[PDB]
């Protein structure tokens, strides 16, 4: 039944193409267009559908075998994947989302610095984007799941605000010491990769390093140097920050340590 496990998350991933329409293109790697699904009860859903690229039989199979195990996460601040399809060239598989019209973190934060968009985010609600990608991430780390690609411009924005990680890898200033030395990943690189999303958060956007280029980001780590604490960051939560670039991937903390860390500091806010 170990097997029989696997052929029934491989049951459920597949959706028919029939009950989806597709609309417009939203990002042209693969593509980002939205959708239209049918479900069960007899009326449709807007969805977020990524298109995706050699080989038509391995490959594939290893697509379904990995959309397989995505479906199968539940959590509310991961992504969840709906299904998948399957479209032939003149070998396209396609994954169907959730839409999110408030679109990506990254994006968002630098919107709230321009006098159209979302207004000036206040410091309880950067807290809580942290919380929930820490909640994110510890679902996942349990699970033995590593992210391989966590950065802001990869959590998504949910209708009631709420944080969700997305876009699982498969972005040098976002990969741990280790990682970028010995090209090994763990959980505690995704910890590193989490710190520098929380300091994307507190910056409001800002591209991890200025004024430092990505060839010389080994040698700078190497070093000793760290992203800088921001202008009106609080200490403890720079220190929160920090602690996911210890040298030693085993003296950083695990995300269960960060998210109540955080949920902490929140709570403690007037
Ligand atoms: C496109 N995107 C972001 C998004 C979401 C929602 C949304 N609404 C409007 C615009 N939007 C944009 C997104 N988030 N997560 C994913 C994703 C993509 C591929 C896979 C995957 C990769 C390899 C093998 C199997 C699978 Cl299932 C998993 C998750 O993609």
């Amino acid at each position: 039944s170990h097997m029989e496990e696997l052929q029934n998350k491989l049951e459920d991933v597949v959706i028919d193409r029939n009950l989806l329409i597709l609309g417009r293109i939203l990002g042209e790697f693969g593509s980002v267009m939205e959708g239209n699904l049918k479900q069960e009860d007899g009326t449709s859903l807007k969805v977020a559908v990524k298109t995706m690229k050699n080989s038509s039989q391995r490959e594939i199979e290893e697509f379904l075998s990995e959309a397989a195990c995505m479906k199968d996460f539940s959590h509310p601040n991961v992504i969840r994947l709906l299904g998948v399809c399957i479209e032939m060239s003149s070998p396209k598989p396609m994954v169907i989302l959730p839409f999110m019209k408030y679109g990506d973190l990254h994006t968002y934060l630098l919107y709230s610095r321009l006098e159209t968009g979302p207004r000036h985010i206040p410091l309880q609600t950067l807290l809580r984007f942290m919380v929930d990608i820490a909640l994110g991430m510890e679902y996942l780390s349990n699970r033995n799941f590593l992210h391989r690609d966590l950065a802001a411009r990869n959590c998504m924005l949910r209708d009631d605000m709420t944080v969700c990680v997305a876009d699982f890898g498969l972005p040098v200033k976002w990969i741990a010491i280790e990682s970028l030395a010995d090209r090994v990943y763990t959980s505690k690189s995704d910890v590193w990769a989490f710190g520098v999303t929380m300091w994307e958060i507190a910056t409001r956007g800002m591209t991890p390093y200025p004024g430092v280029q990505n060839h010389e980001m080994y040698d700078y780590l190497l070093h000793g140097h760290r992203l800088k604490q921001p202008e009106d960051c609080l200490d403890e939560l720079y220190e929160i920050m920090y602690s996911c670039w210890r040298t030693d991937p085993l003296d950083r903390p695990t995300f269960s340590v960060l998210r109540l860390q955080l949920e902490r500091l929140l709570e403690s806010l007037p």
